[PDB]
């Protein structure tokens, strides 16, 4: 089962697991409230899977490719790294399906906590538009993961704040309404 929680006060070392003490475990659940989905797929799969086509039609998920971040191959990758993990929101969701490695996304609560997501191969998330989030490896330092958009994507982060955007006022007004 996938595997989220809420984070320790040290500012240290982003790839470490960071958790809480004593432990804080967040639930799929909780993750729902803030409008963050999730689904388990057979990555080994990922060229042809009637499982990853039921959720691209519904989601309307029609754009996709592939990325790859480590050291070695990726273009611009410190640079690449860096921006992911600051602190920013998109205009659009942000989807992100795990073929090999692992990872952590890192969300806001509704009280501007921190919680940190475990993303491991087979894992596929989307983050609403609007909401406050980062990336960073692991300490494995690897990941592979197909990028799905909601038609032609555009990747811009707006790092924070950016709290004048519509997507991050009508995400605000979605979090009223939840749990
Ligand atoms: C696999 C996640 C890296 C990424 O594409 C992002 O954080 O924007
Ligand atoms: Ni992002």
């Amino acid at each position: 089962m996938v595997q989220a929680w809420y984070m320790d006060e040290s500012t240290a070392d982003p790839r470490k697991p960071h958790r809480a003490q004593p432990d804080r475990p967040v639930s799929l659940e909780q993750l729902r409230t803030l409008g963050v989905l999730y689904w388990k797929l057979d990555a080994d799969k990922y060229e042809n899977d009637p499982e990853l086509e039921k959720i691209r039609k519904m989601r309307n998920y029609s754009w996709m490719d592939i990325i790859t971040i480590c050291k070695d191959t990726l273009p611009n990758y410190e640079e690449k790294i860096k921006m992911f993990f600051e602190e920013h929101l998109h205009l659009d969701e942000e989807i992100r399906y795990i073929l090999e490695g692992s990872g952590y996304f890192d969300v806001r609560d509704k009280e501007d906590k921190w919680i940190r997501i475990s993303m491991e191969k087979g894992d596929m998330i989307t983050l609403p538009a609007g909401i406050y989030h980062r990336f960073t490896l692991d300490e494995k330092n690897y990941v592979k993961a197909m990028r799905l958009f909601v038609g032609e994507p555009v990747w811009t982060p707006y790092n924070r704040p950016a709290d004048h955007f519509d997507a991050r006022v009508q995400y605000m007004s979605f979090l009223e309404g939840t749990a």
